[PDB]
């Protein structure tokens, strides 16, 4: 038994999620992911619902709950979501982190002055870090959040903001939001006309060919991200085959040839729970609890010890998925992973090189 | 389709002049160069 | 959200309590949700939350307008993450607005480290400081 919770939207994660099911008894739940509410109650009933472990997405609103109710009723946690800031016990952070591989690809541009856009809803931890090496650097940095402010009143003050950019002519941008923001301020920048040569941008989120870049690709300006996965690969290009066969009647958004980098992150997710159960089966230990769960209010509340052991597991195994080498260490965190560093020119995108944990940057009209 | 060309090209912006030749000028989309500085004109046979 | 449920079914027509940056989207979601009424000194939430009452008002302003009385063109912002961003958020775009040199420190995610952190402060041997922390952590 383990739970899957699945934010309202997410249609090719859950087509990934089916397709490393069938790969490879989840209860599904589509809710308000941003909503704490929601999430607090969807967890309690997984709970007494007596699951070993819970797959799931949250947000910047929701990850608190998440992270304290997991730490404190010792079930394990499994998100494609951002990483927490600092050290949580319980969860499993699939995504790896970005922040180096940012700061590296700052210091091979070398820029000296830059825009950095960060989306509040996606948590200011990298915020946090991009300041601290400006300030060592020497480097000149201006930094702004584009989501308090309203979706009807975006137009407007998106054109405020740019215009804005102009009082100090920022021709070399950041930003650091989900891929569906990224595109929205994107389709802004081609209406301001700001795509044209001089301008200079860097996507900030893993998934770069993701996204839709063939109305920025003749514009001019120069374009450059991160790509978790790279379809030059045996495995990535055995389950794009899998996925050019799928219908999309049956899964949303699962005939095309790519595949966003969330979804990856599902599929390699149920991987690893598959693997981490299989794991704890070939050591023998024992997995089931001893009677229902009861309630997750309980006063005071009682974690089940073979909890911990279900976390080790999860954290201890090791495996081969879209993403590259996954592994674990004390915290939840990837290690020693591939990030794929891609320019963007006119004969579509193209990987100018990668980036590893101990290898740091490692690049490859008449 | 010209339009969404030009705004690829990024030929919507400021000091550029569009005369569109055709009646029902409003029947194609302008929310999407309106933002763009170039000065668009155009004819429109109805008024709404 | 134990105390609040407990709260809840105890019947309770109101709720005076206090929260944290990590605790503050609970609060809101669930007494948004419930239609309870939130009562707190602490600092006020971001944007526009239903059923919280925020006795503490807003100081963004007044911080700015300081720093335009004392005229300051470059200073030091000490900012406490468990007190939230969002002053932090107003001076820095603030400082892009008016030509303002800001180095902003996270000081709140600690003997030793702070004689490294003033003698790093020492680069510039900037003058001006800002502390943006609860008294004990200002103390
Ligand atoms: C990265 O990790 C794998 C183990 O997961 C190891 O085989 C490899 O040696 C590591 N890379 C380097 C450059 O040491």
């Amino acid at each position: 038994q383990i739970g899957g919770l699945f934010p309202r939207g997410a249609d090719q994660e859950y087509s990934a999620f089916r397709v490393g099911m069938v790969q490879f008894t989840p209860h599904i739940d589509n809710l308000e992911v941003a909503n704490s509410f929601a999430v607090t109650n969807a967890f309690c009933s997984q709970f007494s619902r007596g699951v070993y472990a819970i797959f799931g997405f949250y947000d910047k609103k929701s990850v608190n709950t998440i992270t304290s109710f997991c730490g404190t009723l010792h079930v394990s946690f499994i998100t494609p979501s951002f990483p927490t800031d600092g050290t949580h016990p319980f969860v499993i952070q699939m995504r790896p982190d970005l922040k180096g591989a940012l700061l590296s690809l700052i210091e091979y541009y070398q820029w000296d002055k830059f825009a950095y856009l960060y989306d509040s809803d996606r948590g200011l931890s990298t915020l946090q870090a991009v300041l601290d090496s400006a300030a060592e650097k020497k480097w000149q940095v201006t930094a702004i959040n584009v989501g308090n402010i309203n979706n009807d009143k975006k137009d407007e003050t998106y054109r405020s903001l740019f215009q804005d950019l102009e009082l100090k002519k920022e021709r070399r941008v950041i930003l650091d939001c989900e891929r569906d923001k990224v595109n929205d301020i994107v389709d802004q920048v081609i209406t301001i006309g700001k795509h044209v040569k001089g301008y200079h941008y860097i996507i900030a989120n893993l998934g770069f060919t993701d996204g839709d870049l063939l109305k920025i690709q003749f514009g001019g300006a120069e374009v450059s991200g991160f790509q978790i996965v790279d379809y030059d690969d045996s495995l990535v290009s055995k389950f794009i085959e899998r996925w050019s066969t799928l219908e999309e009647k049956e899964y949303p958004g699962a005939h095309t040839a790519t595949i966003k980098y969330t979804s990856a992150l599902t599929y390699d997710a149920v991987q690893v729970m598959t693997e981490a159960f299989r794991n704890l089966r070939k050591q023998r230990i024992e997995i089931s609890r001893r009677g229902n769960a009861g309630d997750c209010l309980a006063n005071p509340a009682v974690p089940w010890g073979q909890g911990v052991e279900i976390e080790r597991a999860l954290k201890q195994v090791q495996v081969e998925g879209l993403s590259g080498n996954i592994k674990f260490d004390q915290n939840g965190k990837r290690i020693n992973y591939t990030i794929n560093i891609m320019e963007l020119k006119t004969n579509g995108p193209r990987k100018i090189g990668y980036w590893s944990e101990v290898d740091k940057m490692v690049v490859t009209q008449k």
